[PDB]
């Protein structure tokens, strides 16, 4: 694989001709995004971004691409990545490379590496397109990440280049791992310090999802996170809303898309009940499931119970549920034994950032035959049994997979906080240590107003005396740092 | 158009090697439909319906192939149509033409005229070549009925030819009534007792929704019920199960796949608040919509705002709403002045059986302009005002047209009551006067139980002292008039 | 046992000084109860029951009070009694024989026979003091009943005086049927052809429930409906709101006062699912229980699983559950080997018409012992295995036992139906054989309409070209007679 | 002038303690349905953490909190307690706590309690200075436990006046709680001038239970005043998440039910405020079948509102239209007058936060408006000049625990296991404390959620070691970062 390049714009997509189409829905997603065109319309004068070499991996959606014209209307360069092989939307990729005033023939967009359907080396190498700046020295000088995969490459990647190896993969290490390593082995024959001179231009990483995090929070603790990063996956506005909304509405979608199954009436298994499982456990109540939950954790398990769902153990519901949704961002939730114990056509999907909640390397080694319906749809049979059950997206996130992942209208609150976090980390980067932040109170409730004010809700204005009651100020922000909502 | 023919099967379709997709989409459906399986299972060696030559018009789906190959395994033959010109799934058509065991260069399975998209002269083509058999001495013996097409061609059809003359159209008729009313005066210059003999044929229909049995109702009152009906929208797990739980699936699938809108805290108005209706307020208030209601009935008006939902006027509320979904069985519920009032970027769909319950026809010659965004999706722009409207479907049922419609779960209560009701019309014709009939409560009990069954209910057996107590048998169990 | 006479009123009752309370609440009722004010002001001129000397078995509450002063502004004379010991409400009582402009040392309201805490032989000696009028050439003309007791009593009565003779009980017929025997035989002692003469004397019988319209079914079946009834409990704006969001309100109401027992992360056994289980369920349901449901009818089943809730049977949930709730107005539904399987301190209640749902009689004699915690609630011990149970109401129906019964909101709806009906069969008596009727659709719709107003619904009016579309009038009604809503 | 009842040399104003068997019989049904209180007993029954505890409780005297006092007691406390709430208290559960497990009404064995319910201003103020003021004076209080802060504050502000030499006037349009509480501490300073000094000196530490307290500890922490270390219970994660929103979607209902049995379904209901208590309120209409509408200040609580299917709406443009109209802010001045003149004729109006000032109440009964008691904690009042009437619950007080008897006792479990353990942690660790507001640890919070989890018999998978090394945490827990908001 080598990039296209068109009109001096390198980019690798399914079809450019789609961007027609994409445009349209990139339209329609505006009036649908008032947080971001609200930043837009804000920043315009003072082209905050302008300088910034925003290297972003986030799966390239219509809501993405509203998000990539903001920060290009806000004065930045970008290249661009999805952070899973089957989350792109193939149409606002190409209306990416078109761009608002561009054509198919005379593209005027932004360079993107993303297409549906990618193998595991593909995704790999479109990582490093979209890391890899044109001038030598001129390298990326941000990142903008969700699921950690950009921060990953660039960290191991000095940490190789530091040692002056690449370690072999072990016989078992997962695929991709073994895909992973060969990437930067491979660099490492011929460019001996590409990811180090990257690490040092990089001002500052944005991280989006709760699995992007937790990888955040342990480069810190080895003393390893060697630029600014702020955790926006945190942001009030961020996991209330997108994490538990905007599952709610799309994991019925890629459900729906994937199976047309019936969801009424059918026992559901929710594994983790974070604000992703609050919100699939809510999505499918209110469906007329029959859910259970799995948690670790006694505070969730009893908020589950509080909320009417019976808290049990995968062994002990595996066999009696008609669909499985893994909600957890853990590893090895659904085993290939539990596979093997669940009803004939039965549903298994995973909406964690990462397959491994599902084994589906054990699944695809068992000797199972596996029978393709569609894509991102499989029945597998195990002879022994005589049992089939449906799997969506291979284990990947099923959303984005299968359907289109969440809504523009909540995306609008993650990608004001994205987008937001951006322009602090790029403006005040003095202001930041090598640490994991968050944004302040503030500039949440910023962010929520605008989409409050957008759905025609009416707020109150504390009066001068119930400011001074409460002690804080009319403007806010109005609730102490350890707030929970 | 002309019929294709291929291994002695007539059809039109859009695609045959889309078979092999279809009949992997079937077998999973089966595997959802207990009810028409377990009818395949129990009348298998009986071979009921051997005779019947069924014309058939429903929506062509993954649903409807299912229910055509049970009554196929059940001795009939058929041929078949959608009754919309969108609500056809290419690969479930192709499926259902080239069967089981038949491949694309060698169909084995049986006569579909049924595409996604027709247009209205290529619908109303289709339906005449559904209830049209090969053998002029074997005409349609029967009809399977969803909207009441079917039974209007050959009830309308006979009552021209004995007038002796098709009406002209008025210029102000819709464009489908003159494309209905051409097809019928076309065929009258060459054949002058075609739908008389049909009529005359047909020994019942069976009829799937709540529109076509408002219109049984209306012919059997002008005295024009020429054959006998059986309404199956009113058994008890037709419309209490496929109008109410079926569209709160399939509703927010067709808003889903048109648009990708978030539904929750949006204002969404629902108007009408029958079994379909209070379905898609479920549907809206569990994804945390802020749902309104409209309603002429003061009983199923209280329901909804006993249910949380305040009910109001279009007039009041369509200024605010961010969705509106008709759900009436009525027409002219949303009309171009409404239209021209709703707020920009708004979402305007019907789950009725037809268009007519948004003024289309007034919206194509407002003005306004028309952006087609994707397949059932368009986006209609008031240059007067700058606003625009996402509309689903062109108006016409936006589960079916814009998704995938009912999930097969759901469909097998509403097929498993159709082939009973085919079942009895054929098997039982000389107990049938022309009047409209439900079915029995025992028979709707049978095809409840089946699904419990499925789903691991457990159900409890009375004993005989509480049998008799409750003045029921042990195995129906309610007053004829009961509600549920 | 002798009435109390006052002011030419004869009535007993538990306290003629809670008549000013009684009132305040009465008034605030007729705020929510626009069904009856609506038919006071109707028909205030035409005084429409005039004439009729109605015997009532009904609830002796605030919300029956209003009904009750309904009938007397529309002409009627009345003569009341509970049909439950422990669903009097004392305070509504004492302002029903006061009357609206009584005193309770003149009172000027009419004759009441309730108080809550009766006895069965108390329960018994008041519904005949309720059918039987002062002057034996007037005696009652018409019956209001609620659950069949006063049409059993005429009924039976007359045939017993036919035969001659008071059967003699058996040994193990239950307790309450040997006090009603009782009964009969003492005034067959000195009395021949009472019972006789009352029934030659009522032209019609309203019945209120679900169990009382089964009995006359099962009088009209056997040839013995001696006069016209109308089962008010099938209009579908009383079978559809009463028995349904009724039951919703005052399920939990019953449950809290009796208990303050969290209901939210319970596991709650519900046991049918007509109209008052479909109430039970969701009530249960909003407070967070984890619901499930035991059925007989393959259908109400179907559509429990449709709604979220697992269908089982008493004896695979009966040792888990933590609420059990009868509501299936059959007998036998939770036998004492049940109760001795539940868990300890478990709560067991029933709403349905009867007790016995529930086997208080074998639990009565199974060596349990008991203790009594307040009015209607009893903590049942079994020493064997040391549990114990929360026993409501003594298995009475727990809304109207433990707490107030259905809010006059919801009341209005079943009471306006019945006053329609009174109205129907006092007026237009000759147009009725001895059969059980049901009210027309547009009387229904009327009952309806009334509430919508109410609540300040808006209803939509159909053009002339849409109601020839529907085949409709304007006006109604707008459905099928066979139409489900 | 009331005087402390006194008997078997236990002090105490009950309303009866011949209700003490009709108390103690709900106390040993709430035992059965307080697990997180009945595991610290097992616990800790023979270390007897809480010795030398003399613990002055202000706290709603209902069948939940006896179990609290028990658990104290069991742990070697000793107590002396009052309501926080003048109509909170059930008097039954009053009479037992004084009685004790094995006492009886003429042979008492329990511990001094002054509460019952519908308490007078007054009577209320006199009863928290008797729950304050220990009978040995070389023994004051050493620990408070505080619902709403009305304890520390008699301490905090009786020591500021001492030290400034003077209590002040109050001001003529003070309200009327503020004249009664100065005149309290005034009388006092009379004859004892270094009381609540000495008190405040004695005291090694107050937990604080609920929200409207927390602020008023971070308002005396901010000004330099605050003179003991003080753990904010109400921000545990099984307090707020579970009692403030699970508990009031119990006990709002049942509020409205006791005192008005009006239909919830079908009504227009308006909840001002959307945090914890808000949501639960709107929770349980919702679940009733009411039409809901929110109000909010905060932007962050709307739009959640608006994601819940509820409008926000301000109270003028709503307040005509509602059926029912209840506050949940821990505000002030939510419902004033001119939004009650706008009321619709018979509509009702109740608070559910700690205090009753989010309902203008002294501008109701000094607006001329007539009042009919309909019965205790129902009132009807009635403006002559529009002719409306409103139903006002528990005049304006917490509706949940004056109308009906606050939330039920396993919601209760989680907020005082962790009251408990923040009275454990302060007594026996209390140099590890500064004169600070402070939270539980986490794995505090987690050990009370998995009592009651297992009491509810859900069952908790266990983290194998290779993902707790994935998670980077330990098998046994904390399972989340400090900032996660569950
Ligand atoms: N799309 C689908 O999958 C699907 C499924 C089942 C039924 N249907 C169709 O849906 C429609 C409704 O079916 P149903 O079973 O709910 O019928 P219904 O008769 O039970 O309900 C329709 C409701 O609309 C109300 N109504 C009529 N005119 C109105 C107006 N002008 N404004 C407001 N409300 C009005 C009526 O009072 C009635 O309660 C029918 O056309 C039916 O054939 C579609
Ligand atoms: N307490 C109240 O205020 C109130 C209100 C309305 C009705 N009722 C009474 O409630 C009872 C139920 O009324 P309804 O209108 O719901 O009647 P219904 O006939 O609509 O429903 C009862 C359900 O019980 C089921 N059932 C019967 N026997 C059963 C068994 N052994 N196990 C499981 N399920 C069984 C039936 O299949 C039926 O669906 C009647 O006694 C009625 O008079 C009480
Ligand atoms: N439509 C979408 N476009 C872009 N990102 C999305 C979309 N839906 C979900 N996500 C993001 O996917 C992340 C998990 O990789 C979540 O943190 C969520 O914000």
């Amino acid at each position: 694989l080598t990039p296209d390049v068109r009109n001096g714009i390198d980019f690798k997509i399914a079809d450019l001709s789609l961007a027609d189409f994409g445009r349209k829905e990139l339209r329609i997603a505006e009036h649908e995004m008032p947080g971001l065109m609200s930043l837009r319309r804000e920043y315009a004068e003072v082209q905050p971004l302008k300088g910034a070499r925003i290297s972003g991996s986030l799966h390239m959606t219509v809501q993405t691409a509203v998000l990539i014209e903001t920060l290009t209307a806000l004065g930045a360069e970008v290249r661009w990545a999805s952070c899973n092989i089957f989350s792109t939307q193939d149409h606002a990729a190409a209306a990416v490379v078109v761009g608002p005033h561009g054509t198919p023939d005379e593209p005027k967009g932004v360079p993107v590496f993303a297409w549906k359907g990618e193998t595991l080396e593909e995704y790999w190498w479109a990582a490093e397109q979209m890391l890899t700046w044109p001038d030598p020295d001129k390298p990326a000088n941000m990142i903008l990440d969700d699921g950690g995969d950009a921060t990953m490459l660039v960290l191991r990647g000095m940490q190789y280049e530091k040692a002056g190896v690449v370690p072999p993969a072990e016989e078992d290490d997962p695929a991709e791992w073994k895909v992973f390593l060969n990437l930067l082995r491979t660099r490492f024959e011929t460019d001996k310090d590409k990811w180090t001179k990257i690490a040092e231009s990089v001002k500052g990483v944005t991280e989006e999802t709760t699995t992007g995090v937790l990888r955040l929070y342990q480069f810190a603790a080895a003393g390893d996170l060697a630029f600014p990063a702020i955790n926006v996956n945190d942001s009030v506005t961020k996991s209330k809303f997108d994490n538990k909304y905007g599952t709610r509405h799309s994991l019925i979608d890629g459900i729906n898309r994937g199976t047309d199954a019936l969801i009424g009436g059918k026992k559901v298994l929710i594994c983790g009940y974070g604000d992703v499982g609050k919100g699939c456990a809510e999505a499918m109540k209110g469906q007329g499931a029959r859910v259970s939950v799995t948690e670790i954790d006694p505070i969730n398990a009893l908020q589950a119970m509080m909320e009417g769902f019976d808290v049990v153990t995968v062994e002990e519901a595996i066999g009696d549920a008609d669909i499985v949704v893994t909600a957890t961002g853990n590893k090895d939730i659904i085993m290939l034994e539990h596979i093997k114990a669940m009803k004939d056509h039965a549903i298994l999907g995973n909406i964690g950032h990462f397959d491994n909640e599902i084994d589906m390397a054990g699944l695809e080694r068992s000797g199972a035959t596996r029978v393709n319906v569609k894509p991102q749809v499989d029945l597998w049979t195990f002879g022994d049994t005589g049992r089939s059950i449906i799997v969506l997206s291979e284990g990947r996130l099923l959303n984005l997979g299968n359907a289109t992942g969440h809504p523009s209208f909540v995306m609008s609150n993650s990608f004001a906080n994205q987008t937001i976090a951006q322009i602090e980390l790029w403006t005040k980067n003095d202001e930041y240590d090598n640490e994991v932040y968050r944004l302040p109170k503030h500039l949440d409730e910023k962010v929520a107003r605008i989409h409050v004010e957008a759905l025609g809700g009416h707020l109150t204005k504390l009066t001068k005396e119930q400011a001074e009651y409460l002690g804080v100020d009319v403007e806010g922000p109005y609730k102490p740092d350890h707030y929970r909502y």
